[PDB]
């Protein structure tokens, strides 16, 4: 499988998901962990595409949920982010992408380690289309 | 917005559906009309993409689907022909290509008028049933009516 960058942009506009989860994790000073992730889900008949996309980005995990390319490692997410800056998404995923990127930058620069940075991140995540709004709302309430 | 061909391929690989329906139609000697179509469904916030694809192909209708969803639907023979020739030039990468190839075979058959004959229509229904679309039991009932 050989994939052309604009083919990848099209496929991700269609199938890709930029997500930021937050879970309780009382090890963290703040009490919470932010979990950004990028995911593309395909039926098993198309698992080849998932491996081809892993090869394209040079990183990621292909796993069964229905199989998934899931990217969690910040180094790998960085490559994803710089790909989509050079080759922008076309749908509303572009807007989720930009919030996703902003959170990733904040985390790389360690801003999530303060109460105020965590709060800022939660607010940005609540503006994304990818679920968990009520859940983000409830953790904002616990932090305050 | 303007789209690049490779982007269209990528997007259709992900979200495209090649559909072959059938309905009764008394004006046909065979008693039925095959209705191939290409559809792409999106949430309403991405309505703009549907109009971009419509502009890219230069044909098709954007319409409500259900609830908060909308569709680009391409049905007219002259438009389907433009879709077929596009994906001949720029092949799909996923197993959407298998559906596409079955879809193209059917349209080629329908251009040749094969749907006007019993055996030609039967063959079309049989190919449609090998496709990954949610219409099998309807195709099956139609074959039973025919026989």
């Amino acid at each position: 499988m050989d994939l052309k960058p604009d083919w990848v942009v099209g496929f991700v506009d269609g199938e890709g998901c930029f997500y930021v989860g937050v879970s309780r994790n009382r090890t963290m000073k703040t009490g919470y962990q932010v979990l950004p992730e990028f995911r593309i889900v395909q039926h098993k008949r198309d698992i080849q595409v998932l491996y081809a996309l892993r090869k394209f980005f040079g990183c990621g995990v292909v796993r069964k949920n229905r199989y998934e390319l899931r990217i969690r490692k910040r180094s790998c997410l960085k490559k994803v982010v710089e790909f989509f800056e050079k080759h922008p998404l076309k749908t509303k995923k572009n807007v989720d992408f930009k919030k996703f990127r902003r959170i990733l930058i904040m985390m790389e620069r360690g801003e999530h380690l303060t109460k105020e940075g965590l709060i800022k991140i939660l607010e940005i995540a609540m503006e994304m289309n990818t679920g968990n709004h009520e859940r983000l709302k409830r953790t904002l309430e616990e932090i305050r």
